[PDB]
């Protein structure tokens, strides 16, 4: 369940980091919309 | 260290939220 929980963690930062991606994607959108 | 992983869940997910929340406001601004 730890290695589980550690890999649940992996899959959590990445998936934030999209959106965080994509957040700033559509702010820039914003500004030129 | 099982509390520690798990908090750490808890916490990255309830962040995840908030930010899929602000995409989603995002997103019908710009027509998406």
């Amino acid at each position: 369940r730890m290695k589980q929980l550690e890999d649940k963690v992996a899959e959590l930062l990445s998936k934030n980091y999209h959106l965080e991606n994509e957040v700033a994607r559509l702010k820039k959108l914003v500004g030129e919309r």
